[PDB]
């Protein structure tokens, strides 16, 4: 049905972790097929790559895998396959990746680089996990009992292992793992393996003999095998190690331990006549190893010629000088050093005179120097004639080049001698073993580092064993030539072993790779898995091969893993790669009660009450997805993986920690009678059992035999005594994990507790999906340490039931049978006594231990969590969709966010945010506040943070997030949104109170994914199919429009209205600007699909039109403040915005508007009937604005005063514009009014600034006139397409100027006017007074302005200009100044609102300041240097246009030759937005922020959310959207 899962790669294809399960491997879930179907019937899984839009390798980008394309398809590890990646600037790219069988399939990326140049990312692996069953049940990976068994220890017939199987299928064991069944070498040990392609002759013969059996063990009692597989060596002795001697390292293959071989056959020889001249041959004394050492120091070491194996032969050297004294003579050059500078001359003989393989070790004499270009060098040096002190100065140089020789072969010697008499007293002299058997012919002095014999080649040769290090790391092969391990002896030789030589692949040693394939490949047609023994000491290309050929044999292998590597990583890349799905983890290496706790809660799950993860607001909620309207879609017998919720975003795939299979004892460590006591081998097991991980056991841990069994030497026979030791109880346990299989599936299903109370060890294993778990309590016999009392155990919400109690004592020793290995005699007594109290109140469980719990001893208890059902699931995941049914874009407003200001509109006073103790308050009442808080504790599970710990506290929050939605319960869909969350916080509170904080998270994170995807529906095409930082700026308008009480747009009727930015501008009248509304009016409501929200704001403020202008402070229309002259202009500009995207936009001309204002610029008739009287057509308030701008105008503030501004004098108060025709352009303002975008008022009375204004734009504005143009642009086509009826605009004194002489007026002057010519040559046309400039390239900020050097100020103001009438500017001169702003004015996410370079250049506000600094006083460096997001906007909204028309590198076109962007300006776009995209990505507050200080500072003032700041952000996405994404 559906088993899909969802793998998100990063900017970088990296994949993306969901959760913090810590250094993990993506491993997909270990499942069943679906009903009646087999491997190739339907894909086992589906990986779905998700890949952004934009990012660096979607430019010319491939997905590569060696994922086969059908099962028809073999698998190879290199023979990957090419996947295109679909590029968008919007949409993000699924690709799928069906896989058809198990194993290891690995990912890459090939893209064009920034330097045209292809590039690779790493090879990204992920497992599929086999599927095991033995008859036709699913066996979970999670709930395999493997029962470990020597061969040579079950009795020399087949019936007789049947016998043995017959034990372990009582204790319920489902799995076997074997000793490899194989030809047994010389020593007989299980791992030497005399030919690994025959079978053990004692019991089978044939191959299928041994098929026969294992598959009888299937089908008798439902029992799995696997076989060890020994990879690392073979026996000493082979019949095919005769033919071909080359599989191992020999003199030949290997020639660097050749220093090796004299010295072990220096021993051999020795260790046979060492007493017949020494002393003595096994004595116990000190003294007797020092003349040991003395006759080593004397006959072995010192009668191996100093060791010529470092040394230059000196004398030799000297004498093959002479003998030619350098016939082919050859230096002239001056690169030898002065003779003085005896240390680089001896590197200078050494890097240029010498023979390849210097320093490295070979043969006796193989560090030699080139003669001919040595004499020549001395030559040069001294003198061409020998007898000139030659003799005496190449022996001076060779001497110092074997210095380094001398004390490295000292270091080694140390290493040699100091090991072996640090080993032989282990070997021999009781240090703690013993044993100390004098010479022998298997035992001599030193262990056989080589063994020895005649090839059928004839030559002899010398082939090492294999051993180990101490910490050395097991990566490096020590019998390769990088380790001097088999020369300095520092290794633990395994005699019966013979270290196997492969090589890079087959070409190194083509008979081994050959041999050990079909020897591989003949146990994978029989067994279900492998184990491997020392896998970190295989090499990874080694293993790599021959796991994939038995899984090309047997598809469903299970591999076991004894992986010890320095770092979690190389244990997780050796996993990732090899395709490993077990790690052996050992219980009995703890040497403590304490390392047992930590072992134990390593494997055994996570912690109770843990967090589950959901899709929050880090996701792209596409409004074309499918969904399951009531968490329905999932049918039990398809095995399909699910979703998080009712919107069907599949399950994520993330690393997860390798799984483990926990051995209570293995076949290599000891007893616990030996490390421990007899009795302790209940509790150990009952603690390894009770872990969410699969388990296992030798055999001899149940049936508590005495000792660890010598593999090597013992013959002795399992016993048959029946049911004896742990076998009754390893059957209750293994029966009791086979009932908790069942429902037991991801990481986030088994939850667990651990305590550690000295001898005592709690484990409390749950089940997170029903309640159901169990409680063990274990009392450790590690030492026989007294009488311990635990505490009272005191469960929270939860019942109790005794399941069962034993206790293991022994009664005395065990036989010492020498023909069958028989156990300890132990007892297995079961307890009671056990107190299980309840209180009904708390519903709180005591449960009290009687006095009779001998250490030795379990007892198990069933429990049951009070609230939850298994219908619990499938309530909260359900019905969040229908309850958003009824939503509108201005509801959700109220469901998310609102600041807590703006919710003190609503609630009088009241409310506010939940102040969560020591942390705060959330940024929004509505589901957001929750969410930016709770995501970073879900991915990290931390269970600790303050708002955790308040949730389980009590219940405050919970019902907070209900209480809410009564304030706006009467919008639309509230009611019903309402309503689904105090049912669901209603079931909440009837849990324990350690669960209410996961399930916290859940029913906020679901019902705030369905808010965000029923956005993503109510809005268009563009914005509900994009990538996530597209929906983000997105929701910005559900954030921004919220209807208020106390303001509005309109003065009669409190509707919806959009807020300048939160939390400061969203609160009465300081809320809707109508200068920050237009701005962001194309953004945040036209991109958006607000079409009839936008018109309301368009009428809304065309009512309060007064002298000529649209009002900046609008106070809903009830008095408001007109000191604005930019408002107008981005008023009619949005105008032209609304009727070119709005289908049927010319309606709004044509959308009569009640004119609450007499015409003749009155004072404030309010509620005189001349506000309800006439009305104006749009396109006679867009009319109105041009005629009376540049016509008639006059007016002083109209209600003046400190009552309208404190501040600003009489001197800002009269203010005025006017047209000079003689350039077309709008001039206007004093030096005393802010009447434009940076409107800065100063108030510092400790600097005299009150009331100076901060940076006053008196004069010809960019985007004044910029805007002007689009306007007279727009008006003009309006009447050539038949609705504009107006056509000239009645000069000031009484003439009729036209509107497209107006419009040519600007065309012929505007340019002219404000560009600054690069060239000093052209100043004569572009009307410049050098004096006062500051850089060439440049368009102007301010004409005649008040203060000349503020109009050559380089600003971000003129690239309004250049997105709203391109038509003003000539190519090539308007690109060449935008890549000065690219690269002078543009912060990372702001846009500095002044050149650095310019004296009044501050980038830090700070409205507390109140000291002396003009500027730094009371923020009146505003807009003088600090950094603005919005004004970023309309800058890259240009940077696309004339880097489009100008550079030939951002073009290609394509389709119908319609002019396309190239990825080379894709590229220019998205790496100018990732600064953007991180900052709403890790803000509290989701948006972008009003200001920026210098380089992306968070000015603490500045306002963490703005409307117009991400609504330019929207423009930008629009344009590449509606222009080229046809
Ligand atoms: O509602 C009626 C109202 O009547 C009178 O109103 C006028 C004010 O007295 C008058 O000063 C002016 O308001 C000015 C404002 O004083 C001025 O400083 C400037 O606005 C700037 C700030 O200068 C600037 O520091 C910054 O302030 C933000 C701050 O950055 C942000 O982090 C957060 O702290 O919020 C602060 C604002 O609260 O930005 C603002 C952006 O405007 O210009 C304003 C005019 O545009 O005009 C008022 C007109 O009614 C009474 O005086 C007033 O008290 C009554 O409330
Ligand atoms: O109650 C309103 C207001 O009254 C007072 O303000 C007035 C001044 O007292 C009065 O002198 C005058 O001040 C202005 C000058 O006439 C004008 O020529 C120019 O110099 O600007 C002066 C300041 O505006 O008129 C104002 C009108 O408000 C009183 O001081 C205020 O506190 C009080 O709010
Ligand atoms: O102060 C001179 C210094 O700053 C300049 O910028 C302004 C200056 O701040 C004004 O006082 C006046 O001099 O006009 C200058 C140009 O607009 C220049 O940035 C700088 O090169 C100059 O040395």
């Amino acid at each position: 049905a559906h088993r899909t899962l969802l793998l998100r790669l990063s900017d970088s294809g990296e994949p993306v972790t969901s959760c913090s399960y810590g250094q993990g491997v993506l491993t997909l879930p270990s499942l069943p097929l679906p009903q009646g179907k087999k491997l190739g019937d339907m894909p086992v899984y589906t990986v779905k790559l998700a890949i952004p839009a934009g990012s660096p390798v979607t430019r010319d980008g491939l997905i590569w895998t060696n994922c086969p394309p059908d099962f028809s398809t073999q698998f190879d590890r290199e023979k990957f396959y090419k996947k295109i990646i679909k590029t968008s600037f919007h949409e993000d790219d699924h690709i799928d990746l069906d896989i058809y069988v198990p194993g290891t399939y690995c990912f890459y990326l090939s893209f064009k680089n920034d330097k045209d140049e292809l590039e690779t990312t790493r090879k990204f692996y992920f497992v599929v996990l086999p599927i095991l069953s033995v008859n036709d049940k699913f066996i979970p990976l999670n709930s395999i009992a493997m029962q470990s068994v020597v061969s040579k220890w079950m009795g020399p017939t087949i019936k007789d292992w049947e016998k043995v199987f017959a034990r372990v299928a009582s204790k319920k064991y489902n799995m076997i793992h074997f000793t490899p069944l194989q030809h047994r070498g010389e020593s007989n040990s299980p791992y030497s393996i005399y030919d690994q392609l025959e079978f053990d002759p004692t019991v089978f013969k044939s191959e299928k003999e041994v098929a026969d059996m294992v598959e009888r063990l299937r089908t008798e009692h439902n029992i799995l095998s696997l076989t060890d597989i020994v990879f690392n060596h073979t026996a000493n002795n082979s019949q095919w190690l005769l033919d071909h001697p080359e599989a191992g390292y020999n003199h030949k293959t290997s020639p660097h331990l050749i220093s090796a071989i004299e010295l072990d056959k220096k021993l051999l020889d020795f260790s046979e006549q060492m007493e017949a001249l020494g002393y003595p041959v096994d004595l116990k004394t000190v003294d007797d190893l020092i003349k040991v050492m003395d006759g080593i120091k004397e006959h072995v070491i010192g009668e191996l010629k100093l060791w010529e194996f470092y040394v230059v032969d000196v004398k030799q050297t000297v004498s093959e000088l002479r003998e030619k004294w350098g016939n082919s003579k050859s230096w002239s050059d001056d690169n030898i050093p002065s003779k003085d500078d005896s240390t680089n001359l001896a590197q200078f003989v050494r890097d240029n005179a010498t023979e390849p393989g210097f320093g490295s070790l070979g043969e006796r004499g193989s560090n030699k120097i080139n003669i001919d270009k040595f004499a020549a060098i001395l030559k040069k040096l001294h003198s061409e004639d020998y007898n000139n002190g030659i003799e005496e100065l190449a022996t001076k140089i060779l001497n110092d080049i074997n210095l380094p020789f001398y004390k490295e072969y000292d270091d080694d010697i140390n290493e040699v001698l100091e090991q072996l008499f640090n080993r032989i007293k282990y070997l021999r002299i009781d240090d703690h073993g013993p044993k100390q058997g004098p010479i022998t012919k298997k035992l001599p002095l030193s262990e056989p580092y080589f063994t020895r014999f005649k090839a059928k080649d004839g030559e002899e040769y010398a082939l090492a064993n294999n051993g180990a290090i101490w910490d050395g790391n097991p990566l490096v092969d020590f019998a390769s030539s990088q380790s001097k391990a088999y020369l300095r002896r520092e290794v633990i030789v395994w005699g019966d072993c013979v270290k196997l030589r492969y090589g890079k692949g087959p070409s190194d040693s083509p008979y081994l790779w050959e041999r050990m394939s079909k020897y591989v490949e003949m146990n994978a047609r029989i067994f279900n898995g492998f184990r491997i023994d020392n896998c970190h000491s295989t090499p990874l290309h080694v293993g790599q091969y021959f796991l994939d050929v038995a899984r090309r044999v047997n598809p469903n292998l299970y591999v076991v893993a004894q992986l010890f590597s320095g770092s979690e990583a190389m244990d997780c890349l050796f996993v990732e790669r090899l395709g490993i799905s077990s790690l052996i983890r050992e219980a009995m290496q703890a040497w403590s009660e304490e390392e047992l706790s930590r072992l134990v809660h390593r494997h055994g799950g996570r912690p109770i009450g843990s967090y589950k993860f959901v899709p929050l607001d880090d996701f792209p909620y596409p409004a074309d997805v499918k969904i399951d309207e009531e968490y329905c879609a999932y049918n039990p017998d398809d095995h399909s993986v699910k979703c998080v919720s009712e919107i069907m975003i599949p399950k994520t795939l993330t690393a997860t920690p390798p799984h483990a299979l926990f051995m209570d004892c293995t076949h290599d460590n000891e007893t616990p009678n030996q490390k421990r006591t007899v009795e302790d081998t209940l509790p150990n097991a009952a603690l390894v059992a009770f872990c969410s991980s699969a388990i296992g056991s030798v055999y001899g841990y149940d049936e508590v035999f005495p000792q660890l069994l010598d593999l090597v030497q013992e013959k002795r026979t399992y016993s048959c005594a029946e049911n004896t030791g742990i076998s009754k109880v390893k059957t209750l346990l293994n029966n009791m994990r086979e009932e908790i299989a069942s429902e037991a599936v991801d990481i986030e299903d088994s939850e667990m507790h651990v305590h550690h109370d000295g001898q005592y060890i709690t484990f409390h294993r749950t089940n997170a999906k029903n309640g159901k778990g169990w409680y063990l309590v274990a009392r450790t016999k590690f030492h026989s340490s007294g009488d311990q009392m635990l505490p009272r155990i005191k469960l929270s919400q939860t019942k109790a039931t005794f399941k069962a109690a034993f206790s293991l004592e022994r009664t005395g020793d065990a036989p010492i049978s020498d023909e069958i290995i028989e156990g300890i005699p132990t007892k297995l007594r079961e307890l009671t006594g056990f107190d299980i109290g309840f209180d009904e109140n708390t519903k709180e469980t005591s449960i009290l231990l009687p006095q009779d719990f001998p250490q030795g001893s379990i007892v198990i208890f069933e429990t049951q969590q009070l609230g939850i059902d298994d219908s619990l699931d499938h309530f909260i995941r359900s019905g969040a969709i229908k309850a958003t049914e009824k939503l509108s874009l201005e509801s959700i407003n109220y469901v998310l966010y609102r600041a807590e200001q703006e919710e003190y509109d609503y609630s009088e006073g009241r409310s506010g945010a939940y102040d969560i103790p020591d942390y705060g308050k959330p940024v929004y009442c509505g589901l957001q506040g929750w969410v930016s808080i709770l995501r970073k504790i879900i991915f990290y599970n931390d269970l600790a943070h303050p708002l955790s710990n308040n949730l389980r506290n009590g219940h405050w929050a919970v019902d907070y997030v209900v209480n809410r939605l009564d304030l706006y319960k009467d919008k639309e869909g509230v009611a019903e949104v309402q309503e689904w969350l105090r049912s669901r916080m209603e079931r909440i509170k009837q849990l324990p109170s350690y669960l209410v904080p996961s399930f916290f998270a859940l029913v906020v994170g679901i019902m705030y994914g369905c808010c965000r995807l029923r956005a993503m529906q109510l809005m268009s095409d563009n914005v509900g199919k994009s990538t996530v930082f597209v929906q983000s700026l997105a929701m910005t308008s559900i954030q921004m429009v919220s209807a208020m009480k106390s303001t509005s747009i309109l003065p009669d009727q409190n509707i919806a209205a959009m807020a300048a930015g939160l939390p400061h501008f969203s609160t009465n009248y300081m809320r809707c600007w109508g200068r920050d509304v237009f701005i962001s009016l194309r953004g945040l409501l036209l991109t958006t699909g607000r079409y009839e929200e936008a018109k309301e704001h368009i009428l809304a403020f065309a009512k309060t039109l007064k002298h000529g202008l649209i009002p900046n402070l609008l106070d809903a229309g009830r008095n408001p403040r007109y000191n604005a002259r930019d408002a107008a202009w981005f008023f009619v500009q949005a105008i032209q915005d609304y009727v070119t995207i709005v289908p049927g936009g010319v309606s709004l001309l044509q959308e009569k508007v009640t004119r609450r204002f007499p015409l003749d610029d009155e004072y404030i008739p309010y509620d005189d009937p001349k506000a309800f009287s006439y009305s104006s057509t749009i396109e006679e308030i867009i009319y109105e604005i041009l005629n009376r701008h540049a016509g008639g105008i006059k007016y002083r503030e109209a209600n003046a005063g400190p009552n309208l501004d404190r501040v600003m004098k009489d001197e800002g108060f009269n203010v005025e514009v006017n047209v000079d025709w003689e350039t077309g352009l709008i001039h206007g303002g004093s030096q005393f009014n802010c009447g434009t975008w940076m409107d800065k008022m100063g108030e510092s009375e400790k600097a005299n600034s009150v009331g100076v204004p901060g940076t006053p734009r008196d004069g010809a504005a960019v985007e004044i006139n910029g805007l002007l143009k689009s306007c007279l642009r727009f008006v003009l086509q309006l009447s050539k397409d038949g609705k504009f009826k107006y056509t000239e605009v009645t000069k000031p004194d009484g003439s009729k100027i036209s509107l497209s002489s107006w419009n040519d007026l600007l065309q012929e002057n505007f340019e002219r006017c404000f560009y600054v010519p690069k060239n000093k040559e052209d100043d004569n046309k572009f009307e410049i007074d050098a004096t006062i400039i500051n850089r060439r390239g440049i368009y102007k900020d301010l004409y005649r302005s008040g203060k000349p050097y503020e109009d050559y100020q380089f600003r971000p103001n003129f690239t309004i200009a250049m997105v709203v009438a391109p038509e003003l500017f000539t190519p090539d001169y308007a690109a060449g100044a935008i890549e000065l702003a690219d690269q002078v004015l543009r912060g990372p996410v702001g846009m500095r609102t002044l050149d650095p370079s310019d004296y009044n250049y501050r980038p830090y506000y700070n409205n507390g300041e109140d000291s002396d600094d003009f500027a730094t006083s009371k923020g009146r460096n505003y807009h003088q240097g600090p950094e603005w997001v919005w004004c970023y906007g309309y800058f890259i909204r240009a940077y696309h246009y004339f880097n489009f028309l100008t550079n030939p590198k951002c073009q290609v076109e394509g389709s119908a030759k319609k002019l396309k962007p190239s990825s080379y300006l894709y590229r220019k776009l998205y790496s100018r937005l990732l600064k953007h995209r991180e900052w709403i990505e890790n803000s509290p507050w989701a948006g972008l922020a009003e200001l920026t200080n210098k380089d992306g500072e968070v000015c603490n003032d500045s306002s963490p959310t703005q409307a117009w700041s991400t609504g330019c952000l929207l423009d930008l996405f629009y344009d590449l959207w509606i222009s080229y994404e046809e």
